[PDB]
């Protein structure tokens, strides 16, 4: 089950998403892209424009109208907000991580590059 792998992800890499997603928020500090997951064809990271994720919900018919307020809403100083494309649905990653995820970046001392390439063999190693 993809999504119940996703949410046990989101636990088990609580402070590498912290990192991850504190190093691409200092990349666009306006919120100009949101951090972005795709499944297909394998896990990779991605960056995805509000006007693409307002596309993304029109072509739904407002069926992710939620994840675009959480979207436009989170606060990145504290939470992590990953847009995660699924093979058979959209899925948002949402949580706070314990400590915040300047301080995760900071234990953590990898480059964004070193963060996502460390992250997707790992979501990819879950998934199969």
């Amino acid at each position: 089950p993809w999504r119940y792998r996703l949410d046990q992800f989101t636990k088990e890499e609580q402070t590498a998403l912290g990192a991850l997603a504190w190093a691409f928020y200092q990349q666009w500090p306006a919120k100009e892209q949101y951090l972005g997951l795709d499944l297909h064809p394998q896990a990779h990271f991605i960056s995805c424009a509000p006007q693409a994720i307002a596309q993304l919900n029109d072509q739904v018919n407002g069926r992710i109208q939620e994840m675009v307020g959480i979207l436009y809403g989170y606060d990145p100083r504290t939470e992590v907000a990953i847009f995660v494309i699924g093979p058979t649905q959209f899925k948002l990653l949402f949580f706070q991580p314990i400590p915040d995820p300047a301080s995760c970046f900071a234990a953590l001392g990898l480059t964004i590059e070193e963060l996502k390439h460390r992250l997707e063999k790992t979501l990819q190693e879950k998934l199969a």
